[PDB]
């Protein structure tokens, strides 16, 4: 296999106080050998005798609040350089204080405030530790079709120690809302440091205070929309937030009505992804449209410049059937076995070279999941739900590479949420299900194996994120309890024996994001072992709280950020209606040994 550019990562050693001792976990790196084992040191002294070789975690019954840990890789009996010293966290929470921006007033005299919203991660300085890239959302942010002015969108960078690095202000000409700004954080050129790409406009102010274009320009109409004036695409330096290059946004508006309405409702439907279109280095993919005209534009970033790679446009001859298929998210994976990434754009797919891969014709939906959902069947599968009541299926399971529909279930109505996850150890692969979102009819559309066997008419009442949280191979479920105004985050576990969800984590003082959608700020394997961390905002957005597991595992996996599908999932997590990340391999009961990551480290 081709070796993919990936991020340098430190051991990511953490230590957390529990009632039974100090829980320690660290990364198994893509550069480690399958036979690599580990020694642990507490207060300078080795506390392991036999190197730890079956996991990258440890419960130290002799650890105290004052203990300091280091880990060393061991290969062929030879021990390597010890990690940085890790101190013991008092709780399984790392709190990152925020510089909460002050609210304001829109032109119509209506006040707004800010809350901490979607995030992404990138290593902006190349030291092997992630920084947080955080989007602030004003309290007046808008669904496209709802009129009204919005507060300016702000994007911040923070170090995990709470250091505020910079703020980008997108300015008055970028409307706030789920479907507008899609911020892509990645080391696009391979120097070892992440940059940030997003759509910008006249009046966007970068991290060093430099304004893009005309500072005086105001393209907001009486309804608070921006439907005129230049549109730009900017790559910002990770370290400083400074604009590196700005180009014209593609595709341009053209005649408004050609998108299907004159209000920009369909036109201003943006998505973004990072994809290894050559199977070796990342490319940037900025997308516009899914209900009607659908356009994906690929770029390569090198030596301070964006260069257009290709354009997929449903208006192109032979591509008409590709319109109306995109979801409020996209997925990225090598689905056809050529080593190169394809874009799974909801109910259709675009090949690595920008040609049409397939269109299912099943139409736009609000959730999708690409992974090895049926490990008995060669290749990846796509499970998704569908919104159009007139279409054949409310939920569909297909071959990811050919688009062949393996099975589907008719609904004759919008199926607004869906999940695919290994929640039942007695089925090798994912169960899949569809349910109504909160504040709707509370309907279930069934729980099925990925082969289409109906387990029950009543599906798990959570269909949002799935998260590896505890020690076992089953995936847990992340959602919230929505009360009509706010959501209280939770992680739940499926009880397959009696067909119910049990709450296993529900932290106080934090809120979910994006209304009924109930998103975390971010879910990602940020540090420690292969289990995933989760970030939620405090109620007042004075801080982010990053939660990490303290459940001991007997299982060992390479860090998920070194997985070619999972890492790209983190990059698109913020995109429109946030979707959860998946592994390129089947992780679950009865799994075969995963292949070691085929990679090289950017920046040597
Ligand atoms: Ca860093
Ligand atoms: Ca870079
Ligand atoms: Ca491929
Ligand atoms: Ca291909
Ligand atoms: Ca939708
Ligand atoms: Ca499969
Ligand atoms: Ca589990
Ligand atoms: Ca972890
Ligand atoms: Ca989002």
């Amino acid at each position: 296999p081709k070796k993919r550019q990936m991020e340098y990562l430190t051991r990511g050693l953490i230590a957390v106080q529990t009632e039974q001792g100090v829980f320690v976990s660290w990364r198994f790196l893509g550069t480690d050998h399958e036979t690599t084992a580990f020694h642990l040191y507490r207060d300078g002294k080795r506390i392991t005798r036999d190197p730890i070789a079956e996991s990258t975690n440890f419960l130290d019954q002799n650890g105290t609040a004052d203990s300091v840990y280091q880990v060393a890789a061991v290969n062929k009996g030879r021990e390597e350089k010890l990690s940085k010293k890790a101190r013991v966290w008092q709780e399984n929470v790392l709190e990152v204080p925020l510089a909460k921006p002050e609210g304001g007033v829109t032109p119509d005299g209506k006040p707004y405030t800010y809350s901490a919203n979607d995030a992404s991660v990138g290593d902006i300085d190349g030291d092997g530790e992630y920084e947080m890239i955080l989007k602030w959302d004003p309290s007046n942010s808008k669904d496209n079709a709802h009129d009204g002015y919005t507060g300016e969108v702000l994007i911040d960078a923070y170090k995990l120690d709470g250091t505020f690095l910079w703020r980008i202000n997108l300015g008055r000409n970028i409307r706030a809302g789920a479907h507008y700004t899609q911020f892509m954080v990645y080391d696009l050129d391979g120097d070892g440091k992440a940059e940030i790409a997003m759509k910008t406009a006249d009046g966007t102010t970068d991290g060093k205070g430099h304004i893009i274009g005309d500072e005086q320009a105001d393209f907001r109409n009486e309804q608070g929309r921006i439907l005129s004036g230049p549109e730009y695409l900017t790559v910002f330096k990770g370290e400083t937030g400074e604009a590196l290059t700005t180009v014209e946004y593609e595709p341009p508006r053209g005649k408004l009505e050609d998108w299907g309405d004159g209000y920009g409702n369909r036109m201003d439907r943006f998505l973004a992804g990072t994809a290894y279109l050559d199977g070796e280095r990342p490319s940037l993919v900025m997308a516009r449209g899914y209900y009607t005209r659908t356009v994906l534009v690929a770029y390569d970033f090198r030596n301070g410049r964006l260069k257009k790679r290709w354009v997929f446009d449903s208006n192109q001859p032979g591509h008409e059937a590709y319109a109306g298929q995109g979801n409020h998210s996209l997925s990225v994976a090598d689905v056809d076995g050529d080593g190169k990434d394809e874009i799974i754009y909801g109910a259709m797919a675009v090949d690595h070279d920008g040609t049409g891969l397939y269109s299912t014709g099943l139409g736009h939906g609000d959730a999708m999941h690409v992974g090895d959902l049926d490990p008995s069947r060669k290749g990846l599968e796509v499970f998704q739900v569908h919104e159009d009541a007139t279409k054949p299926y409310g939920l569909s399971l297909r071959d990811a590479g050919t688009g062949e529909i393996l099975w589907g279930v008719h609904a004759g109505t919008d199926v607004g949420r869906g999940m695919a996850a290994h929640i039942d150890p007695s089925y090798k692969g994912s169960l899949v299900w569809g349910i109504d979102p909160p504040g709707n009819d509370g309907m279930s559309y069934g729980l099925f194996t990925s082969k289409g066997e109906k387990i029950s008419d009543k599906a798990p009442s959570s269909a949002n994120f799935a998260i590896w949280w505890d020690g076992d191979l089953v995936r847990e479920l992340l959602d919230h309890d929505w009360d009509g105004t706010i959501g209280r985050p939770k992680i739940e576990k499926w009880d397959a024996e009696n067909g119910c969800l049990k709450t296993i984590f529900q932290p106080a003082g934090v809120l979910s994001n994006n209304g009924t959608k109930g998103n975390p700020v971010l879910q990602a394997n940020l540090f420690g072992d292969w289990r995933e961390e989760v970030i939620w905002r405090t109620e007042d957005s004075s801080a982010l709280r990053i939660y990490t597991t303290t459940h001991l595992t007997r299982h060992c996996f390479y860090t998920l950020m070194h997985d070619p599908v999972y890492r790209l999932g983190i990059a698109w997590q913020n995109t429109a209606y946030n979707q959860p990340p998946h592994t390129s391999f089947y992780l679950g009961t009865g799994m075969k040994k995963p292949p070691k990551p085929a990679l090289y480290i950017a920046g040597s």
